[PDB]
């Protein structure tokens, strides 16, 4: 029954104390348990938790990278909340601030004497550096970073710097013998306020510190008068406009644990007992957001607000996001590695069969495109947050989720027409697709009003023409949410591989990851969810119009379809009528929006650009598509994008996920929330928070 005791890892004498003054008044308030181990750094503490040794840390940003690294494969727990008279956000903008009358400007810090928070760390560190790599004209890894910015500043305090081979970098740090440079509040110059004083008291030149730093540590307007911030625009203004003038804005500090058993439980407790109980004002016996002046935030930032829980799947590359990922992984690549990435285009590939196909346009474009794989659609969705890869063509359902994530739908699918080539598709306004439910001629018995108990064969959950749009009309004649109850049995990958949703899919061929969301699972997406239709393992298959039409008639010769006639299929109206394949117009469930590649915002006119390149070359009008490449096939397996997809067309204004999928679905997509959610889209609501 009993679970035991967090032990929190401190730095230095100060942090113990504190430490033990935390675990003293907790067991006076009669709650969870704490304990105090003692390394002496950050990265000590790191090692100490992965190795349970320890528990858990707090960590800037920056170390929270490092955390998360391979060996130690650690995650953060809980954010530190702090407000700066906004929203308290789980966010901070770091800066760089100077002595009025001292000229330099951003761009001229060759020279000057700086006092850095500590290396690693966002503010102190990872991000002033980044900004000034144009100026330290650096090999890159070959050579060590530490010596450049040795070589570029005239002295600094950079505490955890090698003082040793590197002097320069720890030079301006006070400290007694071995005490200079401390990776510890030993190093009297260590941390927002460390760099700070560093400043104020004349040893440097510039501190690089956070937003809040200078009004922390000078209460009155008329002492912050005194200092200035210097703006990545080369220009020098107030204290109080880090708004406008920072180098960057990070995520908060953030306690870490480790990825497997680091009993995030156990810690989330004990920090929701903390701010209740000794959080802002909350106590007076005790103080957690509040240190000692001769040292500063020990344990956390002194004056946060307290803590936020951070979901489940998120790990550090999310947790940084890709601007912060990006900047950190690009101080230990070379310029050529960096330049290199910015120009290429990587795409997600989801499963085996479709990195093959990306591999084959990779080749073929003299690499202007790479690619990122996952097993599955959610991931690659992950994998283009943390910054790995560009982009993936998505179904409207998902284009939901990559729109809840702040992804934006760049260019969007356009099926082979008619009305005329007309313009070439590319200005044609998209005109979706019409979903439909399918069951076979034979079975006349069966009508919509009958499906209570059958099988059923869907493409995937999450994806619109089947799941999204079927479920959400029984959803409104049921009110019930036990999804897995109203069909018998079905297939529908991606579901809980124990329940009946994964009842009749099949895996591969040597029936091998069964109901997994991806081509591996051969009754998977529109042809696959058809096929379970025709191979009588399910008894109405939800997909779109077309799907019938091109696996039909001898269209796809694949030996379950070969003989297959459009005569032996028809349509389930709403209004329990019947029509033949052919009628869906006047029998559809509905309307959906066409597929849609999706980005972050940022890359969204590089990817057009390239892709527009890309699909003249390789399109439905390619040049060299028979020849070499054809971007939009795949023997019906619609790897990559569909297999009767034009070109991928212009948003026509429908920039926004909103817009795009437009009202009524979006919302049709909520209620259906309302039963069930997705892991990754908890996560995003934390991020996007
Ligand atoms: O009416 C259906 C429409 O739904 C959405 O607006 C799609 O973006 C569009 O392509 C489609 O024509
Ligand atoms: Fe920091
Ligand atoms: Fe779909």
């Amino acid at each position: 029954a009993p679970r035991k005791s967090v032990r929190w890892c401190t730095i230095s004498p100060a942090e113990a104390a504190k430490c033990a003054k935390f675990q003293r008044n907790m067991k006076k308030v009669r709650g969870p348990s704490v304990s105090c181990i003692r390394k002496t750094s950050s990265f000590e503490c790191i090692q100490a938790i992965a190795a349970n040794k320890a528990d858990a840390v707090t960590l800037d940003g920056g170390l929270v990278y490092e955390a998360g690294l391979h060996p130690y494969k650690l995650r953060p727990v809980a954010a530190e909340v702090y407000q700066t008279r906004g929203k308290p956000q789980t966010r901070y903008y770091a800066v760089a601030v100077v002595k009025k009358g001292s000229g330099f400007q951003l761009n001229q810090l060759q020279g000057v004497k700086s006092c850095h928070t500590g290396l690693g760390r966002s503010a102190g560190w990872n991000i002033p550096i980044g900004t000034l790599r144009p100026y330290l004209n650096w090999t890159g890894p070959p050579e060590p970073l530490q010596k450049a910015v040795a070589n570029f500043f005239s002295a600094s305090c950079v505490p955890c710097a090698d003082g040793k081979q590197y002097p320069n970098l720890c030079r301006l740090c006070a400290g007694t013998e071995a005490d200079k440079c401390a990776c510890s509040s030993q190093e009297p110059y260590f941390g927002y306020s460390g760099a700070f004083k560093c400043l104020e008291n004349g040893a440097g030149d510039v501190a690089f510190v956070k937003d809040s730093t200078v009004f922390e540590n000078l209460p009155d307007e008329a002492e912050r008068d005194k200092y200035e911030l210097l703006c990545p625009d080369n220009t020098r203004k107030p204290v109080d406009a880090f708004k406008e003038c920072h180098l960057a804005r990070v995520p908060s500090h953030a306690v870490v644990a480790r990825s497997v058993d680091g009993r995030e439980d156990l810690i989330w407790k004990l920090l929701h007992r903390a701010q209740e109980e000794f959080g802002r004002n909350k106590s007076s016996a005790f103080q957690l957001f509040g240190s000692t002046p001769g040292e500063q935030d020990l344990l956390f930032k002194d004056s946060a607000l307290g803590f936020v829980r951070i979901p489940s799947q998120i790990d550090s590359g999310l947790y940084l996001g890709a601007n912060y990922l990006t900047a950190t992984q690009n101080l230990r690549e070379t310029a050529a590695e960096v330049a290199a990435r910015r120009e290429r285009v990587v795409w997600c590939a989801v499963g085996p069969e479709e990195e093959r196909k990306c591999k084959q346009w990779s080749d073929v474009s003299n690499r202007k495109v790479a690619c990122a794989s996952a097993s599955t659609t959610e991931e690659c969705i992950a994998l283009v947050l943390k910054g790995e890869a560009d982009a993936l063509n998505l179904d409207g359902g998902f284009i939901y989720v990559a729109g809840k994530c702040g992804l934006v739908p760049v260019l969007a699918e356009n099926q082979k027409s008619q009305n005329s080539n007309a313009p070439d598709c590319v200005h044609r306004p998209p005109e979706g697709y019409l979903a439909v439910a399918v069951v076979r001629k034979s079975d006349a018995d069966l009508t919509w009003n009958s499906l209570s108990g059958k099988k059923s064969c869907h493409t995937g959950v999450g994806r619109t023409a089947a799941w999204n749009i079927p479920m959400g009309l029984l959803f409104n004649q049921t009110g019930s949410c036990k999804f897995d109850k109203f069909f018998s049995q079905s297939c529908a990958p991606g579901a809980d591989p124990q329940s009946s949703l994964c009842a009749l899919c099949v895996g591969n061929n040597e029936n091998e990851n069964k109901c997994m969301p991806n081509s591996e699972e051969r009754y998977y997406g529109y042809t696959g969810a058809f096929r379970c239709l025709a191979e009588k393992a399910g008894d109405v298959a939800f997909v779109k119009d077309v799907t019938v039409l091109q696996n039909t008639d001898g269209k796809n010769s694949e030996p379950w379809a070969k003989d297959l006639k459009q005569e032996d299929f028809e349509l389930l109206c709403l209004d329990g009528t019947r029509k033949p394949v052919a009628e869906a117009e006047s029998c559809h469930l509905a309307r959906a929006p066409n597929h849609a590649v999706v980005s972050q915002s940022d890359r969204a006119q590089h990817l057009k650009k390239v892709l527009f390149l890309q699909q003249d070359q390789f399109g439905g009008n390619g040049p060299d598509c028979p020849g070499k490449f054809c971007l939009f096939k795949s023997e019906t397996k619609n790897l990559l994008f569909n297999d009767n997809t034009e070109c991928l067309a212009e948003l026509q204004g429908k920039t926004t996920y909103e817009q795009y999928l437009g009202s009524e679905y979006v919302t049709s997509i909520t209620n259906l929330r309302r039963c069930s959610s997705s892991p990754l889209l908890e996560a995003c609501a934390f991020l996007r928070a």
